Order: structure tokens, then sequence, then C-alpha cells
């Protein structure tokens, strides 16, 4: 069937993931 995805959700999730990863890398 047809499927729809929320691009904003993906972007927000990606941004949040990037922030968490950046913090993790920053903490080292």
């Amino acid at each position: 069937g047809q499927e729809r995805f929320n691009r904003w959700f993906l972007t927000g999730m990606t941004v949040a993931g990037v922030v968490l990863l950046g913090s993790l890398f920053s903490r080292k």
C-alpha cells in the first residue's frame, strides 16, 4: 500500500541524534 513518512520527524530525530552524538564526542 501507500506509505507516508514525516520528513520533519526524521530531520528532528537526526538533529537530536547529532546533538547527542556531538555531546558524546565532545565528552569523549
